[PDB]
């Protein structure tokens, strides 16, 4: 009965050893300390009656080192050095982090799951995970003073890094950055009303959901009739379904359970219609909040 | 439109430092180090082909300290004295954890929510967050390994812990105990079937949930129309349904929203029949996962 599928964070020791403080004026937030480097968002230079449409070239000018004031609370960090890269800067301390993990800097893509440490005035508060959404924002929970909390995945003992929060819009999801400065999507650090793109299904986890309703024993939706990938690609483009891409992780779920993708995917279709009273997994409509990953770790162990 | 609620676990650092390896023959699992002692499930004595319906106490007279084995990934620990309370060893060992935190035990009541740091071999893997369900079951995700992962809340700085995981039930949800050594509910720490028993909907946070989709905006469920609490504790009965008790925290939301809990119970009544294809928060069906607590902190900073 019980998928057994939770929303699963990595454990966050890693990374906590690793939140500051930034203070730059009147604005506080947080930054992430690696090595000598204390990375941040950048509109900790801004006033806060400057926020919507700042000029930060101009603020970077106007700032020193001695502008910007670094605390660990889980020291003091000097400041000995400041840069911009797009929307984050880049802080050159005179410490370097004695617990600064192997880490590596990556972007997210769409549908993928990753582990968020929120925190506020350098104090980590909570973890969770969440998917980037095909429109570039998150679905988080981030408050005045998150700022500089981190998104990040890990492969063996290697965190990397994704994700430095900057944002909420309208509609209550969330934005950021890479540690490359760019904003995912077509985002800016600017606090005006902002186009939001429509969201969409993630259609490779609705696969991985259905899949894990197989393997606790749920499968009256699987049917002999088939749907392929790009007849359900054109079909998805139309009903505001990502277009489906299998990999080597929805594979072994195929070979698991004995059910083909293009099952599924004529699955999705019909369900997308409606589920007629019945229930997946206790649910009535579709999810997809769990990757192919998810569902072979936390069901299957792999 | 989002509701900004997400499955919010406590940052795991403090307590990934306290996890460590028991062996004992041919079972392994984890255990919680805390000060000279040790804590992990007694099933560790027991040989993997007599775990349904084991004799601990015999287990027990046959073991010295030499039979178990601690180690820290993330040492050896010497065991130096060993006894069993209820489901639970305490294991004593030469040398204190340097990085034990600020610790109480507690039990904790259906309905409240408290995180678990899932671990295998001693190897903290992931965290997540659960609501201890009216039949005393987590609906979590743990697989062969896991037992000795353990459940914690916070307040402050000091760690209550509250769970060790002990066992997975038919159903898929799962059990363990208190460090008192008591399981949860009526379940024995034996490996065969067990009466479980009917979960029950947690009346209270349906409310805060309620309450949380008034927060953003989404109120159709209301009306003047108002169920007292002992009326609706009388219907409650009937419909698995736990009885309501209100707190201080309900009491925070209703003064917030200016919407009585009664409106609430009676609307949650309505709801049950049926949620006529309108949404709430995004969900067709009520929603008990989420805490009065969880409502006043991510929503409203409190
Ligand atoms: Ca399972
Ligand atoms: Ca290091
Ligand atoms: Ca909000
Ligand atoms: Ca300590």
């Amino acid at each position: 009965h019980h998928s057994g599928l939770v929303k699963m964070s990595h454990p966050s020791g890693d990374v906590e050893a690793c939140m500051v403080q930034v203070t730059c004026g009147s604005m506080t937030l947080n930054g992430l300390w690696l090595d000598n480097t204390v990375w941040c968002p950048r509109h900790v230079m801004c006033p806060a009656d400057q926020l919507s449409d700042p000029n930060y070239d101009a603020l970077l000018i106007s700032m020193t080192n001695h502008s910007f004031s670094v605390q660990k609370h889980i020291a003091n960090l000097r400041v000995v050095g400041h840069a911009m890269q797009g929307t984050l800067l880049k802080l050159t301390v005179d410490v370097a982090n004695p617990s600064t993990p192997a880490y590596t800097f990556t972007t997210v893509k769409p549908g993928a799951a990753f582990s968020v440490l929120a925190c506020y005035n350098g104090r980590p508060t909570g973890t969770f995970t969440v998917v980037m959404r095909p429109n570039y924002t998150i679905k988080g929970s981030f408050l005045c003073g998150s700022c500089g909390s981190v998104g990040y995945t890990k492969e063996g003992s290697v965190i990397n890094f994704c994700y430095m929060h900057q944002m909420e819009l309208a509609n209550g999801t969330h934005t950021g950055s890479a540690f490359d400065g760019t904003m995912y999507g077509a985002f800016m650090d600017k606090q005006v009303h902002q186009v939001q793109l429509t969201d969409k299904y993630c259609s490779v986890n609705v696969v991985a959901w259905l899949y894990a309703a197989i393997l606790n024993g749920c499968a009256w939706f699987v049917k002999p009739n088939r749907t392929s990938v790009v007849s359900f690609n054109e079909w998805a483009l139309a009903n505001q379904f990502t277009e489906f891409v299998g990999t080597q992780s929805v594979d072994m779920l195929a070979v698991k359970t004995g059910v083909a993708i293009e099952q599924l995917l004529y699955a999705i279709q019909q369900l997308y219609t409606g589920f007629q009273g019945k229930q997946i997994l206790g649910s009535t409509m579709l999810e997809d909040e769990f990757t192919p990953e998810d569902v072979n770790m936390q069901i299957m162990g792999v």
